[PDB]
C-alpha cells in the first residue's frame, strides 16, 4: 500500500479515506496503469487515498490473470495454506481499517455491458464500461448511497465518452440474493465491513490509454462524490495517457546500479551484472513508478513495467562489493569524482584515471582481445565505441564496470548528449 496524502499530515482527517485497488487479475493493464499514474501524477489536498496499484504482482509479472487461480475469489471461504492467504489477510485488513470509508476496485472486461441483449459483444453478460455495486444501500458505511454514488459517478464518466459505444452504465449484481459462487469477491467482503465499495470495469476492447482513461475517469468522478480534493499535473485525454504510460522519464534501478531509462533499452542486455546468492523476487528494485519489477524466466531475467517487457537481461551472478563510493573520472576535460551508481551526461570525451586495486571495464570499448581488461587511463569519445554494446536504441548510453579481483565493484553509465 502507497499513501496519497496532503502534505500537511493534519488535512488527513479532514475528507473521506478511499481504498484504491487494482491488478487483481495480472492481464488486466487498464487497472493497474491507472493505480500507476495516479500514484505519480495526482495529488490529494484533504482527506487521503490509500493505493495498491497491483493486487497480484506475481502474475501481473507474467502477463497472467492468476498463476495461483482467482484471487478476486478468495474473499471468503479460504485455505490456511492457500499460496496467496497471506496476501488476502493483509488486503482485508485494509479494507476493514476504521480509518477507510470507501474502496474502489478497478478491474479490465470483456466486451461492453448493457442492461439488456443487444448482441454478443453487447448484454448483459458481458463486463466492459460498467460500474458495479453489490447492493443499493449499505447501512451503517459513511456514505450508504451506493447507489446515488455510483449514478453520479457514472454522470462524470458518461461526460466524456470518447465514442458512444462507451457509455457507462450501472451493474448492480445484488450479491447478497445469489448464489454462494458469487459472494468471494473483494467488493462484498468490502460491503460486509460497512464501507461503500465500488468496482469500474474498462473494457478490454479498448487500447490501453483509452483503458486507462476510463479508469482515471471513474477514480475523478468517485473522489467528487467522495468531496476528496485532489489535482493532476496533466490533461487528461488519450494523448496525454498515453504519453505518460510511455513516458521517456520513466527509468528503473536494479540493485545498486545506476537508474536505466525503461524505454527504448535495447531489447537484450548481455553479461549484466546482479547480486549473487540472491533470489529474483528479492534484489532490489527502485523506480519512479509503481508497477515495474524483474521476473526469471528461463535463465533470463525480465524487466516488467506492468505487462510490458522492458528488456531481457542475461545475468552473471557475482558479489557486489560495496567498497568502492566513487571513482575519479575527467569528462570533457573536467576532473571530477563520479559515485558510483551515476548516470554522467559527456558531450565530447572521457578517462578513468587509474586506481590501485581496481579494474575498470567499458563496455563497447576495447584496446585488446583480454578478456578481463582494464580500460583506465584511456581517453574515450563517441567514435571508440562498437555502437552494438549500448543500453539504448539509440546507442547513446554505455555501461562502465569496476572489479575488485573477482568481485563487482560497481556500474557507472556515460550518456552521449
Ligand atoms: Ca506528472
Ligand atoms: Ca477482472
Ligand atoms: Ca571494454
Amino acid at each position: 500500500m502507497i499513501e496519497k496524502a496532503p502534505t500537511n499530515v493534519e488535512d488527513r482527517d479532514k475528507a473521506p479515506h478511499l481504498l484504491l485497488l487494482a491488478g487483481i487479475q495480472g492481464d488486466e493493464p487498464g487497472g493497474f496503469n491507472a493505480t500507476n499514474l495516479f500514484l505519480m501524477h495526482y495529488s490529494v489536498l484533504k482527506g487521503l487515498v490509500e493505493v495498491v496499484p497491483v493486487l497480484n504482482k506475481p502474475s501481473m509479472l507474467r502477463n497472467h490473470r492468476g498463476l495461483y487461480g482467482d484471487m478476486n475469489r478468495k474473499f471468503a471461504a479460504l485455505d490456511k495454506n492457500d499460496p496467496e492467504y497471506p496476501t488476502i489477510q493483509e488486503i482485508k485488513s485494509l479494507i476493514a481499517k476504521p480509518s477507510i470509508d470507501a474502496v474502489l476496485h478497478l478491474h479490465d472486461g470483456g466486451g461492453y455491458y448493457r442492461p439488456v441483449y443487444v448482441d454478443a459483444m453487447l448484454n448483459p453478460k458481458r463486463w466492459g464500461n460498467c460500474f458495479i455495486i453489490d447492493q443499493d444501500e449499505v447501512k451503517g458505511a459513511k456514505f450508504p448511497n451506493l447507489l446515488a454514488f455510483a449514478n453520479n459517478t457514472i454522470e462524470s464518466i458518461n461526460a466524456h465518452l470518447l465514442h458512444p459505444i462507451e457509455e457507462y452504465h450501472l451493474k448492480n449484481t445484488r450479491t447478497a440474493q445469489g448464489d454462494t459462487e458469487m459472494q468471494k469477491a473483494l467488493t462484498f467482503y468490502a460491503i460486509n465491513q460497512k464501507k461503500s465499495a465500488f468496482a469500474n470495469e474498462a473494457s478490454k476492447e479498448l487500447p490501453l490509454a483509452s483503458r486507462v482513461f476510463y479508469h482515471l475517469q471513474a477514480i475523478e468522478g468517485l473522489l467528487n462524490q467522495l468531496n476528496i480534493p485532489f489535482k493532476r499535473d496533466f490533461d487528461l485525454n488519450p494523448n496525454s495517457v498515453h504519453a505518460l504510460i510511455n513516458d521517456k522519464n520513466l527509468w528503473a534501478k536494479i540493485s545498486s546500479l545506476p537508474k536505466m531509462p525503461l524505454f527504448n533499452l535495447r531489447p537484450k542486455l548481455n553479461h549484466f551484472p546482479l547480486p549473487h546468492n540472491t533470489k529474483i523476487p528479492q534484489i532490489p528494485i527502485e523506480s519512479n513508478a509503481y508497477i515495474v519489477g524483474l521476473v526469471k524466466n528461463k535463465q533470463e531475467v525480465f524487466l516488467k513495467y506492468g505487462n510490458k517487457l522492458m528488456t531481457r537481461l542475461s545475468p552473471f551472478y557475482i558479489e557486489f562489493d560495496p567498497s568502492l563510493e566513487e571513482v575519479k573520472m575527467q569528462i570533457d576535460n573536467k576532473d571530477q569524482m563520479v559515485k558510483i551508481g551515476s548516470v554522467v551526461e559527456v558531450k565530447e570525451s572521457f578517462y578513468i584515471h587509474a586506481m590501485d586495486n581496481i579494474r575498470a571495464n567499458v563496455i563497447g570499448f576495447s584496446v585488446s582481445n583480454e578478456n578481463k581488461p582494464n580500460e583506465a587511463g584511456y581517453t574515450i569519445k563517441f567514435k571508440d565505441f562498437q555502437k552494438r554494446f549500448s543500453l539504448d536504441k539509440q546507442e547513446r548510453i554505455y555501461r562502465i564496470e569496476f572489479y575488485k579481483n573477482n568481485a563487482f565493484s560497481g556500474m557507472i553509465l556515460v550518456k552521449f548528449v
